[PDB]
Parts: structure tokens; sequence; C-alpha cells
């Protein structure tokens, strides 16, 4: 129970939530991507990862 | 129970909550990424990323 | 329960919350991104990242 922190960053965030009754979505995209280069080296990912892309609803 | 910070970066927050009886959303895109270079290294993901996108309710 | 504060940035904040019975949102957009680059080495993330996007209604 001795916690030991130094040149570091820590980031939180609570709990969200929406209650509501209806949820409607409409959405028109046109041109999103047009050559864009993308690297990535050593990277590693464990939720969703995506590029030049139309979601709807992210959780 | 004893905790140590030092020359670290900490940052919280709260608990967020949306209570309605009706949501709706429209959107219209039409341009959005035209050639945007992307680098990464190193950096892993555990929530949602992305690049050139439309989300219409992110969470 | 002793605390050890130094050289270091700490931030909180409180619950948010939005009560309501009709919520509405329109969106155009036309141009947002032109060629915009974008760096990251040893970043890591937990929450909602994005480069050149139109969310709607962010959470």
């Amino acid at each position: 129970a001795d916690v030991s922190i130094e040149n570091s960053v820590i980031s939180l965030s609570g709990d969200h939530c929406i209650i509501g009754r209806t949820l409607v979505v409409h959405e028109k995209a046109d041109d999103l991507g047009k050559g864009g280069n993308e690297e990535s080296t050593k990277t590693g990912n464990a939720g969703s990862r995506l590029a030049c892309g139309v979601i709807g609803i992210a959780q």
C-alpha cells in the first residue's frame, strides 16, 4: 500500500451514462480520405482503431 | 497508504450523465481528409482511436 | 493516509449532468482537414482520440 509516482503521466475518468427514450442518428458523408498516408511502429491495440471511417454510434 | 507524487502530471474527472426523453442528430459532411499524413511510434490504444471520421454519437 | 505532493500538476472536476425533454442537433461541415500532418511518440490512449472529425454528441 505504498505508491511511488515519478516523472510520469496519469489520467483517469469517471463513468459516462446516457438515459433516453428515443435515439436517432442520420448521417451523410461524401469524401473522407483522399490519399492519407499512415505509419505505425510498435503500437499495439486493444480497443477500436480505425482510419477514415463513419461510425454512427461509438461506445 | 503512503502516496508519493513527484515531477508528474495527474488528471481526473467526475461522472457525466445525460437524461432526456428524445435525442436526434442530423449530420452532413463533405470533404474531411485530403492527404493528411499520420505517424505513430510506441503508442498503444485502449479506447476509440480514429483519423478522419464522422461519429454521430461518441461515448 | 499520508500524501506527499511535490513539483507536480493535479487537476480535478466535478460531475456534469444535462436534464432535458428534447435534444436536437443539426450540423453541416464542408472542408475540415486539408493536409494536416500529425505525429505521436509514446502516447497511449484510453478515451476517444480523433483527428479531423464531426462528432454530433460527445460524452
